């Protein structure tokens, strides 16, 4: 393969910079790197590799990947290539991948627009087959910039994975029979389809609301307010999937179904020892369910309350009367609110000023090894 | 067997009340168990149940286990049954298990004494057969309480279990070759031994400094602080295994390397996404090591520099420089300074107010899967 020879050169550029990630903006280092790209048979001929190492070569006066991103953004093709530092996504350096567009439909597109792009990986470099690699965001290229109309991307396919390893066995385990009768074995594109939904509105609805991101990103890194602002903006989702008349019904409810299961069951058992962000808030979402008649537990097992959306709507209500206070009082004193409002439906250390897994997910966890 | 009938009916009685942990402490609830554990045909039989029996029935008044603990405590015979509740160990509740007792050095019993009994399970409840249950502590019974001579166990075969596992593979993947010589192909046998004088010396210096557990233990339960606590402990358990010329030459160095090559691998990869408390000490560690001489890296591969103990009593040193102003500080001020330490050699995110895995550790877990 012409690509798979490409990718054989990249992966060995990659394994000869492992040690320098130190040196990942001299620009001694740079020059080198960017004539052995420039260099490599197939790889340096690539438009995508002319403009890193044109990006390289100038990074001493302007670091910025200026042309790298061009290509990107104007999907020049479907290559991506860069050299990446993203502390969260530690097994990127020099990376290379190949993509594939997925359909798209024309309503969900355009009212709830934002510069996203769910793809699946179809070849590529070491570094983008760890499966912590979710997604890629502008600011992991070395020169850490974000524009609100630069390219996101998402890799489905690692998506349809982790639902199919996690999400279905504990559907199974811990749903009551019926509970998500769309998702009962459904093929891998129609995950995808329900998948590219999921992270559409998901970056939609990071950007609304009276404390948007990137804009309050600082005041929601915390492992609770993080997970918070996760979920806030997930309900959301499932409220659109539930309330927007002109989505296609089908897709609708079958994104309704994906988002729900992975935020009760998928992310609600993220994290060993303790919960991560996620499953902090999908506990908080648990709990809260159960408390306030949106869920019910029978015989140990989920059972969905007709009367769900109600609660949902209900809930992204209290979190959205929390944060309007932004007006009148501090982001800090808004946080210390999130925090109390998580404190009362999770399992809060005061003294290790950290969680533990609520019971019900602890055993499950136990029970399932997920 | 005998112990199996027992068992089996442990586990029934333990199914049963799965659901009712918030009546654990109800004395209505207390006074059907006890009947129903009275009334088992082998299990009632048993002398540490009748001591539980009349405990749990007794719970109104005397919120205490004491004849439970007053067995186990004498070793009036070799099994332990109680009803827990410990936050850290959720798969424990109505439990029984068999031991066997570990030989122990008459000089590292005398001189570094302390309440621990170093164990193997010989057979157990469901709730002692989850991985997360390495070890039991008085206050995990459900009075909660725990007395400076009561006995704690520590389950040495899933100690050993986890070297195998990983340790043993870090070793080969991670280590200079010749880096811990007595413990390359060493049995079972012998790193039974390893980590029975391990975990008498841990419980030991716990105890001792100037801000020792329980003492100070709520001033060390945030992430970093624990960790480095047991690192203090675990570093001071080194040094005695190089230092204390009455322990036999060749046991103590089979210790010091089962407590180095634990440090400084298996808990160093602790915690997804983000280390633990022992992967942030241990990172600490060895980035302090890396910094100070006692390690050097050639290529990714560690090699122990000679100097490492010196490097090594340094360390020590240099918390106990810090511990050592509580006499003139308070606290809380002891602890910032621990943090600032800490923090200089591991990597912190100030804004999650978290740690992440450092690269070296970050890229390991990725290739081994640890
Ligand atoms: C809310 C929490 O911090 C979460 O990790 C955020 C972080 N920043 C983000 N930024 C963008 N563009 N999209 C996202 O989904 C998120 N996730
Ligand atoms: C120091 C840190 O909190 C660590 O987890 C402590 C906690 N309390 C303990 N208590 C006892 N008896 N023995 C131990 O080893 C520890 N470990
Ligand atoms: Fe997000
Ligand atoms: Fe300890």
């Amino acid at each position: 393969s012409p690509t798979a020879a490409v990718i054989a050169e990249v992966d060995e550029l990659r394994e000869k910079i492992k040690g320098s990630r130190n040196s990942f903006r001299d620009q001694s280092f740079l020059d080198q790197l960017a004539q052995h790209i420039a260099d490599a048979p197939h790889l340096g001929r690539q438009p995508i590799a002319r403009a890193l190492v044109e990006d390289l070569r100038g990074y001493a006066s302007e670091p910025r990947l200026a042309a790298v991103k061009a290509h990107i953004n104007e999907e020049r093709d479907q290559h991506i290539f860069s050299l990446f530092d993203a502390s969260y996504f530690p097994s990127l350096s020099l990376e290379y991948l190949t993509y594939e567009t997925l359909p798209t439909n024309p309503h969900l597109a355009a009212r709830y627009a934002s510069p996203t792009m769910p793809v699946n990986i179809i070849a590529s470099s070491k570094g983008f087959q760890s499966r912590v690699v979710v997604a890629l965001f502008p600011e992991n290229h070395i020169d850490g910039i974000q524009r609100g109309d630069d390219l996101i991307f998402y890799f489905i396919n690692k998506f349809v994975e982790r639902h199919n390893r996690i999400t279905r066995k504990m559907i199974d385990a811990v749903m009551a029979e019926g509970s998500f009768p769309l998702l009962r074995g459904a093929d891998d594109r129609t995950v995808e389809q329900a998948s590219s939904w999921w992270v559409r509105l998901h970056e939609y609805h990071h950007r609304q609301g009276d404390m948007p991101i990137p804009e309050f990103l600082r005041y929601k890194k915390l492992k609770p307010l993080a997970g918070l602002e996760e979920l806030r903006v997930d309900v959301s989702g499932m409220l659109v999937c539930l309330n927007d008349p002109e989505l296609p019904a089908d897709e609708a409810r079958l994104a309704y179904e994906y988002i729900l299961s992975e935020r009760l069951l998928r992310y609600a058992v993220e994290g060993i020892p303790r919960p991560n962000y996620d499953a902090v808030a999908s506990q908080l979402l648990f709990n809260y369910l159960s408390e306030h008649g949106g869920i019910e537990l029978h015989g140990g097992v989920i059972r969905l309350c007709p009367e769900l959306p109600a609660v949902l709507t209900e809930f992204l209500d209290r979190i959205q009367r929390i944060e309007q206070r932004i007006h009148t009082t501090s982001a800090e004193e808004v946080q210390q609110n999130l925090l109390e409002f998580t404190n009362r439906y999770t399992d809060y250390d005061p003294d290790a000023k950290d969680y533990r897994h609520i019971p019900f997910f602890a055993e499950i966890k136990e029970r399932l090894g997920v």
